[PDB]
C-alpha cells in the first residue's frame, strides 16, 4: 500500500490518501508446443499474458514420477531460454520423454508444467534421400556372400 | 573450441576444448527398418540383383 | 576506495572513514561440457561461480 499526504509551508499534514495493490509475476505457461524431429524435440512454451521479462527453464526426464516436490532432486536441469532443442543420441523414437517447464523472472518463479514428447514416428518424411544412391560400398560382407 | 566469458565490464581468458562427432552403431540406423526399395538402390546392384 | 565524513550544522569535517575494495568479472570457465551427435556438437560450457 502507498499513502500520500499533502503538506503546507510548515508541513502541517493533511488528510491521507491510500491506494493498495499487489505485485507478482507467476506467469504460468498456458500451453506447450513440441515439434518432433531426428532424435530431437523442439520445445516452445507460450503463456496467455505476454511479458517481456520472463524466461522458461526446462528439466528432462525419461520416467514419470509421482511427486512434484522432489523434481529438483529427480530430474536434471538442461537450460533456461525461450525455446529448446532436445537433440541427443541416447534417445530413441517411440519412447515417451517428460519435460518439466517453469517460468522464471527477476521477482520469482512459477508452477511446474508437465509435457510428454516423442521423436518422429518413422512415416516417409525421412526417406527421399537415396534415389539411385547407396551403391555397393555402404554394404558389408552380406552383399558379397549373397551376390 | 576457444571459449571466453564476456559481460558489460569486460572479457576473460581463453579455454580450449576438443570435440568430435558421435559414431554410434546399429541403434542409430534403427530408423531405417526395412524401408528401402528398388528406387533406393545402386545401379550395379539393381542390374545384378 | 570510498571515503565518508560527517559534517555538522556549518559543515565542519569530522574524522574520515575509508574503505577500499575492487570489482572485476573474471568468470573463467571451470569446466567444458560438450555433447556429440549426428553431424553436430552441442557446446554448453559452465563456470565455477
Amino acid at each position: 500500500r502507498l499513502t500520500v499526504r499533502a503538506v503546507n509551508a510548515w508541513g502541517q499534514q493533511g488528510d491521507p490518501a491510500s491506494v493498495s495493490f499487489r505485485i507478482a509475476a507467476p506467469a504460468a505457461p498456458s500451453r506447450i508446443e513440441l515439434t518432433p524431429g531426428y532424435f530431437q524435440i523442439t520445445a516452445t512454451p507460450h503463456l496467455a499474458v505476454y511479458d517481456p521479462t520472463v524466461q522458461f527453464e526446462f528439466w528432462f526426464s525419461e520416467k514419470q514420477i509421482a511427486d512434484i516436490r522432489q523434481v529438483e532432486t529427480s530430474t536434471r536441469y538442461l537450460g533456461t531460454a525461450l525455446y529448446w532443442i532436445a537433440a541427443s543420441i541416447n534417445i530413441k523414437p517411440g519412447h515417451d520423454y517428460y519435460f518439466y517447464i517453469r517460468s522464471v523472472n527477476t521477482v520469482g518463479k512459477s508452477a511446474f508444467v508437465e509435457a510428454v514428447g516423442r521423436a518422429s514416428d518413422d512415416a516417409e518424411g525421412y526417406l527421399d534421400f537415396f534415389k539411385g544412391k547407396i551403391t555397393e560400398s555402404h554394404l558389408g560382407k552380406e552383399l558379397l556372400e549373397k551376390v
